[PDB]
């Protein structure tokens, strides 16, 4: 009634969300690592176990994917300085980026060039391990390169994987599963991009299309998998296994910074800008980053103006009890990996205290910056992977965010701004030329 409209008036940013206006929200309740940790429900030991499991699978990956052999079967991406892009952004948008801007190239991760691959590949491998252990065919002391044998491939070919996805997660699962031996079915909305559907279908992956949203595709994926004990559902909304897979990135990045001699501390703060779809990818990475760098890393989520599911969920405190469609937002965006109308739930509650803020940007901003990055640095990405690129200027422009955290412009001169590129390596020439044309 009158109280319901009094309640809504307490959440004025929702008006801007409905109006599709680019905005930024800084979390007034962002906490220390210690204060936020209990809400995650996962520990550093859980992350260490993920690291250990990837090291067990490293001989397998080195043999199966020889491009990783020099790194010993580790799947990791470059981190590069992008100073020409930094200057271009300053020219185009008229806001100084204090400090130094870098790009984390998960767009070019080996085997499958996406942030989602960190989790997808990890989950597939974790699941294969579980099946082999419980069949009494493997122990954690065995050399996991044995799993590449025709015998083990045959064993795994008895099983299937089901997954609801916008595209990239399915691609990474399909690629790893083909090697392991699993059959795959990807459940996806009709809204998903044609080229990602075609790429799965051309590689022996079953695609089930739904005349509904991503959320329905995931739920119908769940139901289909329940019928068959040999079918395993990878749950993009709920999987802690995916989450931990992404979290591996934290210590990897710290090691890279250590190699590059790059300092992160109170006087050299690290800011990280993460594209957000359902929240699993950016949430997991953020968790790993927080464990690695503590209170000196400051994480932000970036969403399309047409799909601000996580910002809406966190800002209202409703999380997954509300969707963007609930308030008239169409969930239609060129950032197809981020076209998720309802936030994870578990990520929202687990990670909100560990996020300094969340912001939105338009498709045109993503397209413009996509072109500029190619022009300035020679790096070609998909639209979703540009969501974090708007971040450094949102932060450097906000005097009041700097007020809240005891920063200044002078202090930010010592800052590192890390834009997390989430996809681009798997994009065909025809599709990339279309993105460059806007
Ligand atoms: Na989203």
């Amino acid at each position: 009634m009158e109280n319901i409209q009094k309640l809504i008036a307490r959440y004025p940013l929702v008006e801007d969300l409905v109006a599709l206006k680019e905005t930024t929200w800084f979390n007034p309740g962002a906490t220390s690592l210690a204060q936020g940790l209990p809400y995650v429900g996962l520990t550093e030991q859980d992350v260490n176990a993920a690291h250990d499991r990837l090291a067990r699978f490293a001989p397998y990956l080195a043999k199966a994917f020889p491009q990783t052999a020099a790194a010993g079967g580790m799947i990791e991406s470059d981190v590069v300085a992008i100073p020409a892009m930094q200057k271009r952004l300053e020219k185009e948008y008229g806001q100084t980026i204090n400090g130094e801007m870098l790009l984390k190239k998960d767009s070019h991760l080996a085997i499958s060039g996406s942030i989602k691959a960190r989790g997808g590949i990890y989950e597939v491998l974790t699941h294969a391990e579980k099946l082999a252990l419980e069949a009494g065919l493997l122990t954690t002391d065995d050399d996991y390169s044995v799993l590449l044998s025709p015998e083990f491939k045959q064993f795994f070919s008895q099983y299937s994987i089901a997954v609801g996805s916008t595209g990239n997660l399915g691609l990474s699962i399909g690629i790893m599963s083909a090697c392991i031996g699993f059959k795959v079915t990807v459940h996806m909305s009709a809204d998903a991009r044609a080229w990602k559907k075609a790429k799965l279908r051309s590689h022996g992956v079953t695609v089930v299309e739904y005349e509904d949203d991503y959320g329905v595709a995931v739920e119908q994926g769940r139901k289909a998998a329940q019928s068959d004990p040999n079918c395993f559902f990878i749950d993009d909304e709920n999987s802690r296994t995916l989450f931990l897979g992404y979290a591996v990135a934290g210590q990897r990045l710290k090691a890279q910074f250590a190699q590059q001699g790059r300092v992160v501390d109170a006087s050299h703060p690290l800011f990280v800008y993460l594209p957000c779809g359902v929240g699993g990818g950016p949430g997991g990475v953020a968790f790993g980053l927080k464990l690695a760098f503590g209170d000196n890393v400051h994480c932000f989520f970036a969403e399309p103006t047409h799909s601000p599911c996580m910002l809406l969920g966190v800002y209202t405190g409703l999380h997954d009890a509300i969707s963007v469609q609930d308030i008239g937002i169409d969930n239609l965006t060129a950032a197809d990996g981020l076209a998720v109308g309802r936030a994870s739930g578990f990520v929202g509650r687990a990670m909100e205290r560990l996020l300094d803020g969340l912001y939105t940007l338009d498709d045109q901003t993503m397209y413009d910056m996509l072109g500029w990055l190619a022009q300035e640095e020679g790096i070609r990405l998909e639209p979703s992977a540009l969501a974090g690129m708007a971040g450094p200027q949102r932060i450097c422009a906000s005097v009041a965010y700097q007020q809240r955290h005891g920063f200044s412009q002078t202090q930010l001169g010592n800052a590192t701004h890390l834009v997390w590129a989430t996809g681009g390596g798997m994009v065909p020439e025809d599709e990339m030329e279309q993105y460059l044309a806007k």
